[PDB]
């Protein structure tokens, strides 16, 4: 039966990601080759070449799946904190950025093995279509409380996000990560309670 | 003469990748450019992408030059001031259709992720670090981690470079992009 096929096929899918998801999160893409994960997620190579036709394409969607969980976070993070202007959404959002960010899979993942498996473009690519909506709020709704000059919103947006993707990549790679974290939350902070009015 | 070989192929590559792009000249037109044979050529360079980093190190060091030219033009009075001008240095030398193509479009590909970050942060993190050191030195900027605020300004400045690379109205990108460093500027210097 095609349908029973077709279903197993879709379960096949869920657990590869799952299953990739949990041993390039531990070991790094480098560490961790297609054969394992197809025992990991119980599944058969030519079921898995049948979803994915190499290890990269594994890889992007694994890190689909990722990056949703970390906008999903953010959100949840800043709903939590209880702002109650855009200012203090906006200090929230970046709070919730270096929390999520330090998270060790989302290191390994997003931090260390996505701008390489993807490269410049393509790890840009996936960050501006994750985070550019949000940004742009916060941004917009600053502006319309007046707590931010009114401003070209996209361009403001886009070097914020290269700004904390920077600040997460420096974090990632530092010889004290915690020292790196405390710190680069200060001057993110200083940079951000110099430019609110708020 | 090893040198010399070395100095014609830089040249001529700088010439034709910057005028066409990585992709469309291969290395025996750049040999030929340089006036040297194929074998001569493979002597002094492994292969295209090794010839391609030699380019971009020799193409940072201009786009250097012509930054602290254009601050030093710019008669920045104070070490706030060199940072302003730093930043529209950046976005006029990043605005050169051959910077655009070389760094901004070739490098990251041609090097990869970490090469291209490696080339990318030995060029900017140095005289970032020390603009901001100036300013602290100063009292125009309050002491705080110098190491974290250069990565966060690099990151910042790398993409503003991007995103009027790669903008539907490049012109506009450029006007707004300007505007937004301005007030990120007066914001840091602010706080
Ligand atoms: C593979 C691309 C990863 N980059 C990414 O997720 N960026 C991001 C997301 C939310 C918030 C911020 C500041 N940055
Ligand atoms: C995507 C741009 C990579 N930046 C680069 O390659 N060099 C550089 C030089 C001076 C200043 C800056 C910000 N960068």
């Amino acid at each position: 039966k095609r349908r029973t096929q077709e279903e197993r096929s879709a379960a096949t899918r869920e657990a590869l990601i799952t299953g990739a998801r949990k041993l390039w999160g531990l070991r790094g893409y480098a560490e961790v080759g297609t054969p394992e994960i197809a025992t990991e997620a119980g599944v058969t190579r030519g079921a898995m070449y049948h979803q994915f036709a190499d290890k990269a394409a594994l890889f992007r969607d694994v890190v689909e799946v990722v990056e949703q969980d970390v906008m999903a976070r953010m959100a949840t993070l800043v709903a939590a904190s209880g702002a109650a202007t855009p200012a203090d959404a906006i200090r929230a959002a970046v709070d919730a950025w270096l929390e999520v960010s330090g998270d060790p899979e989302v290191r390994q993942l997003i931090l260390l093995d996505a701008p390489v498996v993807l490269g410049w473009a393509g790890f840009r690519d996936v960050a501006q279509r994750y985070s550019l909506g949000m940004t742009e709020q916060l941004i917009t709704e600053a502006i319309r409380a007046g707590q931010l000059a009114r401003q070209p919103v996209r361009p403001l947006a886009q070097v914020l996000i290269g700004a904390l993707d920077e600040a997460a990549m420096f974090i990632a790679t530092a010889d004290d990560p915690k020292r790196a974290r405390r710190e680069t939350r200060q001057v993110l902070r200083r940079l951000i309670d110099g430019m609110l009015n708020g």
